[PDB]
């Protein structure tokens, strides 16, 4: 089934929080990375988290405020103005026929 | 040291083959995919190969030409006017802080 992306809420106050949910995760997964921006972009790689030894290692666009869950779920919080537009999950899979989806949110 | 692509040569002669390679791989490497155009975009895979077991495993761009090595470089033989342009390998590394880098040739 299609991976997708969704923001709960859509709609963030400045300074509150977001979780990106991802749905129909691949059965033969390995780990994740969460880009900001709508393009798989290593440049723009907030966190990579390998599923078997539950490590979170954060990219060069890592802002200390995003979190992720073993099930790829991102919590980003103490979100600015800045931060309104598109956010792009990789699922890694043990054939590496990765995985992408991309979503958003926005900010006021 | 950034993760380049580099094909040789750039200027291929239909119905010979050209190699692309990859500059500055980073050490922790543990596989590869491969991809037509200018993004990683599953749609666009042509192999994903594991280094430890060197399984390859094509994707929808796979045409029967392309061979996928432990270097990381991607072969492409009997080439065509289809294949020209733009290929993006992504480097997928043990803490899923990936790399990735988009090279070109042209067919003549
Ligand atoms: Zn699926
Ligand atoms: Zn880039
Ligand atoms: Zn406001
Ligand atoms: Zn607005
Ligand atoms: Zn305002
Ligand atoms: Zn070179
Ligand atoms: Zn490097």
């Amino acid at each position: 089934a299609k991976l997708t992306i969704e923001s709960t809420p859509f709609n963030v106050a400045e300074g509150k929080e977001v979780l990106l949910l991802a749905h129909n995760l691949p059965q033969n997964r390995i780990g994740y990375s969460w880009y900001k921006g709508e393009r798989v972009d290593g440049n723009s790689l907030i966190v990579g988290y390998v599923i078997g030894t539950q490590q979170a290692t954060p990219g060069p666009a890592y802002s200390g405020r995003e979190t992720i869950y073993p099930n790829a779920s991102l919590l980003i919080q103490n979100v600015t103005q800045n931060d309104t537009g598109f956010y792009t999950l990789q699922v890694i899979k043990s054939d590496l026929v990765n995985e992408e989806a991309t979503g958003q949110f926005h900010v006021y």
